């Protein structure tokens, strides 16, 4: 049920080179006290508006170039198994620990429906350490990734959103993604992607 | 090399958590291209010199807390031996490749000259490749790394700077890290290590 092995494999550690791999993108390690740190001088000085869409598109980023790894190992992978490479290179990556509910997807319909459970959050314990308890759901990044690997994965925007985090109290996340039409607010969750 | 053997092994991957370790410091793999998208969004917005000043506050985080780490295991290590630990850290998080040259160190007298060079350095590569060559070094985490870490295990004011660097078009980066007293901008150096 899981790819974990199979994108493993993918993941090479070059310690007498000083670079890590994973398929062919190069990646850090980086403390996540060290991001706090950044969030925290982000929020700060620029406001939790403008810092959460620096931080979405950083996911965003992250999540399209997993989508280009996954895209390279379909060969006989079923629509919902090439999906399911996101959540494992999330889990991998060490962000979250991510569980698929229920996932309705075709790639040639443009069909997407999908929740998952988002336990064991970086950004949410991150964003509690730095500033404490939040009004409103605080994964800013890990939900830029969902949104930038399912959306490069069907060629079309799927956007996500947190329907239960972690940062607001509650005991874990739940997030939901489905086509940017399906969401009344679409057009303004869209406008968070763009640099500017 | 036996410090990154040594210290390879405080790397874990706690996947069930969807966690990775250092240490007691949790990380994640993170994409340079990200983190490069968000340089270049930093730059353009606030411009050179104060994205410069928000990664070398990143990095000194991570370096001082590599710092805390690199103590815990302060036995049968000389000051060098605990020095180079930080070098060891830097190359395993796949940030750069670091070559020793000369060091220096004797923390109880407050003794430290420190030179060494930097290959493959992920902040010159990601930063030419959104910007192309630039004029003044832009290694901005690591060098706010390594003054963390030695720093920290100093227990006093240890500035870094970069004499060379890729990021510059040089076939390498060099680095001098020193007691602030003996930089002769000592004082402004240090002003970029305080935030906003
Ligand atoms: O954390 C995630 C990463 C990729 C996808 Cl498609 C969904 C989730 Cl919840
Ligand atoms: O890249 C580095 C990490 C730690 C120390 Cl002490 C020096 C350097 Cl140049
Ligand atoms: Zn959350
Ligand atoms: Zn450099």
């Amino acid at each position: 049920r899981d790819g974990l092995s199979n994108l493993a494999r993918r993941l090479r550690f070059a310690m007498k080179e000083g670079s890590i791999w994973l398929g062919e993108q190069r990646m850090i390690l980086l403390h996540t006290a060290a991001l706090g740190a950044l969030r925290k001088e982000l929020v700060d000085t620029l406001g939790m508006e403008r810092a959460r869409g620096l931080f979405m598109r950083m996911g965003f980023h992250s999540g399209v170039r997993d989508a280009e790894l996954a895209k390279t190992m379909r060969s006989g992978h079923s629509d919902f198994g090439m999906l399911e490479m996101g959540p494992c290179l999330h889990t991998i990556e060490g962000v979250v620990r991510v569980t698929p509910l229920t996932v309705d997807i075709n790639i040639a319909a443009g069909v997407y429906h999908g929740e998952f459970l988002w336990e064991d959050s970086f950004e949410g314990d991150v964003h509690r350490q730095m500033f404490g308890v939040a009004q409103a759901p605080v994964c800013w990044m890990q939900i830029g990734y969902a949104t930038g690997y399912t959306s490069a994965l069907m060629g079309k925007t799927i956007l996500y959103r947190e329907l239960e985090c972690v940062g607001c109290g509650h005991p874990h996340c739940r997030i939901l993604g489905k086509p940017l039409e399906q969401w009344e607010d679409g057009e303004a969750e869209l406008a968070l992607y763009q640099p500017d």
